[PDB]
């Protein structure tokens, strides 16, 4: 309804130490905006609950599904569709991301 | 349906010299992914045809609607809803963006 600005500070990531955070900052549905943070050398595998358009801001991720792996560095986007099982691996400098999720 | 990666190179921006490009790189609807490029010191005003979630990658934009202005630098997101009239102003180093649009 109204213009809105978001920044990574809205994710208060210092409150959630650990190997990985993905925290929503807005619901625009719901179409949700968030930011993520991956510690160096972290791998996890998840079946996507929702369609996710992720952009790497800093560092680097590899994303794998089926028989196919891509790597995403700063400015690069990976679309991860609902129901696909993906492995996300952060590299030696970790990663920061932004993302948008949406429903069917 | 399948995982996909996009990068700013997919927008072939060298083909579109000028003061501003916003070029789609994928349709995921349609939910569309794109990248933008603004020359230094460029202002334009548009009524949004679609809801647009924009992230600044490099440089800086100011975005104004109604009585309110925000500025977005690298990593910062501006949501611009359908039907709102927005003025986008790029600063002295121009700007690069990524964005996602979607319909009602």
């Amino acid at each position: 309804m109204k213009m809105r600005k978001f920044t990574i500070a809205d994710a208060s990531l210092e409150r959630s130490p650990g190997q990985e955070a993905d925290i929503s900052v807005g619901n625009l549905g719901p179409i949700t905006i968030g930011y993520g943070r991956y510690a160096p050398g972290q791998s996890l595998t998840e079946t996507m609950a929702v369609d996710d358009v992720m952009i790497v801001l800093e560092g680097r991720l590899s994303v794998s599904t089926d028989g196919e792996t891509v790597t995403a560095g700063p400015g690069e986007i990976v679309y991860m569709p609902k129901g696909e099982t993906v492995t996300i691996r952060s590299h030696e400098e970790g990663a920061l991301t932004a993302y948008v999720t949406y429903p069917h």
